[PDB]
C-alpha cells in the first residue's frame, strides 16, 4: 500500500479533478464542431486524433479510480455511468455507438457537484412515483389494444399495431393534433369514436397532473 | 355454516387470490398477443380456449365471493366492477362487447391493493369537483347553443349541431388547433368571432386550472 | 306598507325562487331544443310563445324585486345580472342580440347559490392580479407594435396590423402552431425572427404561470 | 451645490416623474397610430416632431437624473435601463434600431412602482433556477448534436445544422406539432426515431415542469 497511497493522493487532486472537467468542456466543444461539415473538410484529422486522445486519458481515468476505490467504484452510480459512458466510445465503429459517444458530455453532470444535486433530487423523487407510472402503463396498454382492434383496420398507420396504438395514444396525451389529426378523421368512419377519446384525455391527462404534483412536491421538500 | 367455511377458507386464500392475479397477468399477455394477425392465424384456437377457460374461472370465483360474502359482496365497488366485467364478457360475440372484454385486464388494479389506493384517492377527490364541473359544462352548453347558431348555417362540420359545438369547445379548451384550424377560419365569413373564443379560452382554460388545482391538492392530502 | 310586506312575502318565497329555478331550466331545455331545424320546423310556434312567456314571467319578477329590494338591489351584482339579462332579451330581434338572450341560462349560477360560492371565489381573486394583467398586456402592446412593423408588409394576415399582431401574439402564447404554422414561415424571408419569438414565449408562458399560480391560491385559500 | 440643489428638488418633484409618466403614455399612444399607414400618410410629420421631441425631453431627463445621482445612477438597474433605450432611440434610422425604440414603452414599468415590484420579483427569482437552466441547456446541446448527425442528412431543414436541431429540439418541448410534423416524417426513414423523442419529451417537459414549480414558489414567497 505504498504505490496505491500515491495514485490515491493523485486522484484525490484537485487538479486531476479540474483537468478532468477541462477536457470535457474542450470535448464538448469539439463534438459540436464535428457538426460542421464545413470545419470537418478542414480539420477531421485534428479532431479524431484529439478524440482518441481524450478516450485514452478517460480511460487511463477509470482504470485509476478502480484502484483506488477498488468495489466502492461500482457502488457508485456517478461511477457506474462514467465507466459505461467510456466503454461505449472505446467499442469502435464498426454504427449508433458513434452517436452514443456524445453522452459523455454528461459527464460535466458526474464531475460537477453542483449538478449532482439536481438530478439525484429528481432521480429519488421517482420510486415513490413508480405506482401511479404503472396505472398509466396499464392503462395504454389496456386501451392501446382496444384500439388497435376498433380502428386498426381501417387506420393501420395509427393504429394497426399495439405498438402503434401505443404511439398514438401517447400523442393524444401529449394533446397534439389529436382532433384535427385523428379523432376527426376517425369520426368520418366511426361517428362515435369520441366515446373512446375523450374519457382517455381527461383520465390520462388528469392522473399526469397528479402525477405532476406528486414528482414536483417530492423534489421540492428534498430541496 | 359448516361447508360455507371451507369455501371461505379457499376464497379467503392466499394462493387463491395469488391465483387469480397469475391469471389476470396471463389473460392480459393474451389478449395483447390476439392484436398479431400473424399470431392468431396460428394460436387462434389455442388462445380462444383459454379465453374461454379464464372466464369460467373467472366466474367460479365470482360465484363463491358471493356465498363468503352475502350481500357485503354488492356493498364493494371493487366487486360490482369485478362482477360487471365478467358478465360483459359473459355474452357472447352475438359487437362491440367483444372489445370491452379487456377491461377486464382493470381487475389488476382491484386485485392488487397497492393500486386501488391510488385509484380510490383519486376517485374521492371527485365529489369535492362536482360544482366545478357542472359550472363548465353548464358554461359549455350555454356557449355550444350560442355557435351552434352563430356559426352552424357556414360551418356545419365544427357547429351545425349541439354536441358538434360541443365537440369543437371542447378542442378550442384543449387549444389544439383552435386558432389555425378553427377561428381563422371562421374569420373569413365572421371578423369578429374571436370576441367569442378568446373570452372562452380565458374562462375555460383558466377555470380548468383551478379544478385541476383542487383535484391535485385534496388527493395529495388524502395520501 | 301594507301590500308592500304581503309582496316581500311572495319574492322571499321558497316557492317563488324554486318557481324561478324551474323556468330556467325548463327555458335551457328549450333554447337546446331550438337548435334542431327538424324539431323547430314542427314546434317553433309552441318554443317562440314560451319564450315570450318566460320572459314575461322573468319581467314580472325583476319588478317585484326592485320594489321589494329598492335602491339594495342595484347594489347587488347577482341581481344587476339578471337584470341586464332580461332586458338584453326584451330587445326584439329587430341580430345578434337574439343570440345574447340565452345568457339568461347563467341565471342558474345566480339563482342558485351553491353556484354563486364558486364564481364569487374566482371573481374576488382577479384584483390581486390586475397588476400582472397589465404587464403582460403592456408586453403585448409593445411586441405588437415591433411585429406589425417588424413583418407586417410580407405577412399581413398575421402582422399586417396592430389587432393582426395582437391575435397572432395570442396565439403564440398559447403556442398553437406557433413553429409549425407561424414563426418557420416567417423564417423563409426573416432567418433571425426566432430571435423574436423565442425570448417572447420565455417571458409570456412563464409569467402566465404565475399569473396562473397567484389567480389559483387565492380561490384556494378563500375558500 | 447651489445649483445642484435646484435641480434636485426639480428632478426629485413629483410633477416631474408625473410628466415623465404622461409623455411615455403619450408615446405609447403615438408609437400605436404609427403603425396605421392611413394615419401616418397625413400624419407623419406631425408624429415624427413629436417623436423628435420626447426623446430630446428624455435626453434632458437623464442627463438631469445623472448631475443629481451621479454614480448611484449606474448601480441602478432601473436607470441604466432608461439609460439605454434613449441611447438606443438617439442612434439615428441609418436599420432594426428603428423598431428597438418602441422599447421604450418599457420605462411606463421603471417609471411606475406598482409594476416594478412584479418584474423585481420575477428577475429576482432567476438566479436559484441558473443551475437547472444549464442543466437543461446541456441536455438540449448534448441532444441537438446527436439529432443532427442522426437525421440531419435526410431532414436538413429541421436537423441539418446544430442551431436548426436546437430550434426543432426547443419546438418538441413546447410538443407544438412533435408527431404530426416532426416524429412521424421522421420514422417513415428511421422507424425507431421514437426511442430518441419521447425520452426527450419525458426528461424535458418534466424538469420544466420542476423549473416551473421552483421559479413559481419563489416569487410567491417573496410577495
Ligand atoms: C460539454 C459542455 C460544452 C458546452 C458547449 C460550449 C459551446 C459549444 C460551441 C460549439 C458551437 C459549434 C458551432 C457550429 O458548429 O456552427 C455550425 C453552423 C454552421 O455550419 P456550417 O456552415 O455547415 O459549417 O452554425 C450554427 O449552427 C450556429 C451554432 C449555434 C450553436 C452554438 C450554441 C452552443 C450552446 C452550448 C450551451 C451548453 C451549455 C452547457
Ligand atoms: C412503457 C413502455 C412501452 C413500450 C411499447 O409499448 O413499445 C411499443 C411502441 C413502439 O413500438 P412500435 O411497434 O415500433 O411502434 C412504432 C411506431 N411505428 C411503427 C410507426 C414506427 O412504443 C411507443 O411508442 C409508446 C410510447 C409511449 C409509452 C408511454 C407509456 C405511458 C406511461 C406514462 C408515464
Ligand atoms: C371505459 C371506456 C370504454 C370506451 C368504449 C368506447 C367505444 C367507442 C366505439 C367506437 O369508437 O366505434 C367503433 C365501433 C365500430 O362499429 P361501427 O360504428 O358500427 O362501424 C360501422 C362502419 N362499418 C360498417 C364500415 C364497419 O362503433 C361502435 O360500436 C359504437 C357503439 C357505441
Ligand atoms: C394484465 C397486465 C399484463 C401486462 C402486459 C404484459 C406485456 C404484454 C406483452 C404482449 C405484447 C404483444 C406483442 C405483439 O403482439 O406484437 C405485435 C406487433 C407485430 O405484429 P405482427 O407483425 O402483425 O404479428 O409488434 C409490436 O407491436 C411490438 C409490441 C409492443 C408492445 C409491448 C409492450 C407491452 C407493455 C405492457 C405494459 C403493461 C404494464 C402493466
Ligand atoms: C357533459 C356530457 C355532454 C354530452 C354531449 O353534449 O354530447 C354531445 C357531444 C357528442 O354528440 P354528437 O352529436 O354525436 O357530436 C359528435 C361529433 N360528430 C357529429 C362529428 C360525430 O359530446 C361531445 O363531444 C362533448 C365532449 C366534451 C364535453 C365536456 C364538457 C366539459 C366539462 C369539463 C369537465
Ligand atoms: C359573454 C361572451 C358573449 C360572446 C358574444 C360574442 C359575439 C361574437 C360575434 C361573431 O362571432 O360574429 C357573428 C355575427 C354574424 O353576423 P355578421 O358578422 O354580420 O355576418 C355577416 C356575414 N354574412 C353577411 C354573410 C351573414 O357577427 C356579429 O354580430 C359581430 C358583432 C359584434
Ligand atoms: C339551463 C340548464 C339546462 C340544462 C340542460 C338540460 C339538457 C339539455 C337537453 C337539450 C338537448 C337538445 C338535443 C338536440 O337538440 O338534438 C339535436 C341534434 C340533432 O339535430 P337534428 O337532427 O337536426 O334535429 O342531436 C344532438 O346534437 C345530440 C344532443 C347532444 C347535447 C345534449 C347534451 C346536453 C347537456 C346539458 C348539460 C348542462 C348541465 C348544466
Ligand atoms: C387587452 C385587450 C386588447 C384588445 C385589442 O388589442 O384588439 C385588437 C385585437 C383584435 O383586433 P382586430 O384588428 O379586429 O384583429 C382581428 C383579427 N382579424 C383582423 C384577422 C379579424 O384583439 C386581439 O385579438 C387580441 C386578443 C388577445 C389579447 C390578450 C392580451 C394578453 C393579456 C394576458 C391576460
Ligand atoms: C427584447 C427582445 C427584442 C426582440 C428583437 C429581435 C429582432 C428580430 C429581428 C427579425 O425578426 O428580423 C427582421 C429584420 C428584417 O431585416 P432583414 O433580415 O435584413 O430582411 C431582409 C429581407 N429583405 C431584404 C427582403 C428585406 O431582420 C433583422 O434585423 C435581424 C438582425 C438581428
Ligand atoms: C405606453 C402605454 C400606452 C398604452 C396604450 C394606449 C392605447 C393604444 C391606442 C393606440 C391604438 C392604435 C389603433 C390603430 O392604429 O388602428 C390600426 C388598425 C387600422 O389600421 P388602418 O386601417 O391601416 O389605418 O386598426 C386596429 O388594429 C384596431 C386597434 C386595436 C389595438 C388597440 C388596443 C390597444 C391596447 C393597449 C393596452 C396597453 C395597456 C398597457
Ligand atoms: C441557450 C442559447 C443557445 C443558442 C443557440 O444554440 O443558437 C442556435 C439556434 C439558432 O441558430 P440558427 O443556426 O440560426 O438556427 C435558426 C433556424 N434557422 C436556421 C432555420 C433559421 O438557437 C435556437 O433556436 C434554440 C432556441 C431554444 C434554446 C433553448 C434552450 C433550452 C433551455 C430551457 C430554458
Ligand atoms: C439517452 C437516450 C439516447 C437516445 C438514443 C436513441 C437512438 C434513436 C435511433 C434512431 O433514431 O434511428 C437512427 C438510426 C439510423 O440508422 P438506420 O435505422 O439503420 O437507417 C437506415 C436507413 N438508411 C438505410 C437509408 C440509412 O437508426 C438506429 O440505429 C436505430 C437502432 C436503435
Amino acid at each position: 500500500s505504498h504505490m496505491y497511497l500515491r495514485i490515491t493522493n493523485i486522484v484525490e487532486s484537485s487538479f486531476f479533478t479540474k483537468f478532468i472537467i477541462y477536457l470535457i468542456v474542450l470535448n464538448g466543444i469539439t463534438m459540436g464542431l464535428e457538426t460542421s461539415k464545413t470545419f470537418m473538410q478542414s480539420f477531421g484529422v485534428y479532431t479524431t486524433l484529439f478524440n482518441q486522445i481524450v478516450i485514452t486519458i478517460f480511460t487511463i481515468e477509470i482504470i485509476l479510480r478502480i484502484y483506488v476505490h477498488r468495489i466502492s467504484f461500482f457502488k457508485d452510480p456517478w461511477s457506474l455511468f462514467d465507466f459505461f459512458v467510456v466503454a461505449i466510445s472505446l467499442v469502435p465503429t464498426s454504427e449508433i455507438l458513434r452517436v452514443l459517444r456524445v453522452l459523455r458530455l454528461f459527464r460535466l453532470v458526474t464531475a460537477v457537484p453542483q449538478m449532482r444535486k439536481i438530478v439525484s433530487a429528481l432521480i429519488s423523487v421517482i420510486p415513490g412515483m413508480l405506482s401511479v407510472i404503472a396505472l398509466m402503463t396499464l392503462f395504454f396498454y389496456i386501451f392501446a389494444i382496444m384500439a388497435t382492434q376498433l380502428f386498426g383496420e381501417r387506420f393501420p398507420e395509427w393504429f394497426g399495431t399495439l405498438g402503434e396504438s401505443f404511439y398514438t395514444l401517447f400523442q393524444v396525451m401529449t394533446l397534439e393534433s389529436w382532433s384535427m389529426g385523428i379523432v376527426r378523421p376517425l369520426m368520418e368512419v366511426y361517428p362515435y369514436a369520441w366515446v373512446f377519446f375523450i374519457p382517455f384525455i381527461f383520465v390520462v391527462t388528469f392522473v399526469m397532473i397528479n402525477l405532476v404534483v406528486a414528482i414536483c412536491v417530492d423534489a421540492m421538500a428534498i430541496l
